[PDB]
C-alpha cells in the first residue's frame, strides 16, 4: 500500500521586531 | 509506492518586542 | 508491500511580527 506520511515540514520564518513604541505621556505638573 | 508529503510545519516564532517609545513631552506649567 | 515514507511537510507560515514596544518615559517636569 502506498507508504507512511513524510515527517512534519520545517518551522516557518520567524517574525520581524515589533514597532517602536508610543511616546510617553506629558511629565509632572509644575 | 511512496508516501505523501508530512503536514505543514510549524507556524514561525513571532519577532520580539519593539523598543521603547520615545520621552513625552514636558509637563504643564503649574 | 508496505511503501517507503513521504517526504518532509511544506514550511511552516510566516511567524508574526513582534508585539509593539512599550510607550516612552514620562516627559521632563514641568
Amino acid at each position: 500500500p502506498p507508504g507512511p506520511p513524510g515527517p512534519p515540514g520545517p518551522r516557518g520564518d520567524p517574525g520581524e521586531r515589533g514597532p517602536r513604541g508610543p511616546p510617553g505621556p506629558p511629565g509632572p505638573p509644575g
